[PDB]
């Protein structure tokens, strides 16, 4: 659309955005992130998906995966589509804003430097990742040049950190996408 | 606003009209101009005192422009730099603006950048940036820039784009103080 901005949604991403689901422990709220990665590979995305939660109650507020090549839009990282989408259902551009429960951000892989900033304007009082940034460049995505220990960067703005949540199961996620990014057909894949 | 099979984000009667008017702005300051122009208007238009376009780096045709949309938008997201941006690589129909065959793209802006929009900037494709107002401009009026990497400037050369800041900082900041006024 030229009058305006749109990241379509697919299928899969619609389902989790309509259907009422509440995970209380971090592994259930990041193993319910990595199905999303894996369906978002399938529906040729990036290997990336992020979901904002209610912290204290594991309500799912909104989900968002990485959409850059089929939306034409190298701003659609999983954690920007995930915190607007939340912010949009939410009715609101602060979702730290007066009335609404705290949320938290619970993401595949740890934020590059835009998805970094975006988390911070976001409103969000917590960001739970999966992969390190190390597993993500190992790969071939880069993270770029985050500010020096964004990590404490976090925190001092009131915003909790915690990463390598179910690690190896996003390492592996990475790993098989990557094994399938090439050109040459593989009936595997 | 709000949709189930999509991210949309509407655009004002201006912006809309920004996006869909020919325009061919060789000049520098005439591109930082016609940005300023947009500034105006957003602010009439409930949004914050900031805009940006993408622009064809050599000829100066007017290929996308974006405003701050945050609060009528209702995303935190929805900064001048990625609107423009992203519209560009929609109008442009890629998500990489640096695509072969494709001219060079520039993103003249009213003021430097956030570090979300820095990293915006750098995925974006663009392979240049010209900016009018300074970082302590925005935050002198009560905007936070966020945690920029040491050297933003230096960081987006090393990654092709070249960076030019002060373009109309004046006319901008005057902007800048009269939306802080109301
Ligand atoms: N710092 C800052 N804050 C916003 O809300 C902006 N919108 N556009 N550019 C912006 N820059
Ligand atoms: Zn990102
Ligand atoms: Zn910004």
């Amino acid at each position: 659309m030229n009058d305006a901005l749109h990241i379509g949604l697919p299928p899969f991403l619609v389902q989790a955005n309509n259907e009422p689901r509440v995970l209380a422990a971090p592994e259930a709220r990041m193993g319910y992130v990595l199905e999303l990665v894996r369906a978002n590979i399938a529906a040729d995305g990036g290997p990336f998906a992020a979901a904002v939660f209610e912290r204290d109650s594991g309500l799912l507020i909104a989900a968002g995966t990485n959409r850059v090549v089929p939306g034409r839009c190298s701003a659609a990282h999983a954690a920007i589509l995930a915190l607007s989408l939340a912010q949009a259902k939410l009715d609101t551009h602060d979702l730290s804003a007066d009335g609404l429960p705290a949320c938290e951000l619970v993401t595949s892989a740890e934020p590059c430097v835009m998805c970094f900033g975006a988390v911070i304007w976001s409103g969000v009082r917590s960001l739970v990742c999966a992969a390190r940034s190390d597993d993500v460049e190992a790969i071939g995505f880069d993270e770029g040049p985050r500010p020096e220990n964004w990590m404490g960067g976090l925190e001092a703005r009131g915003i909790t950190v915690t990463t390598g949540l179910l690690r190896d199961a996003a390492c592996a996620l990475l790993r098989e996408y990557n094994a399938c990014n090439g050109v040459i057909y593989n009936a595997r894949c």
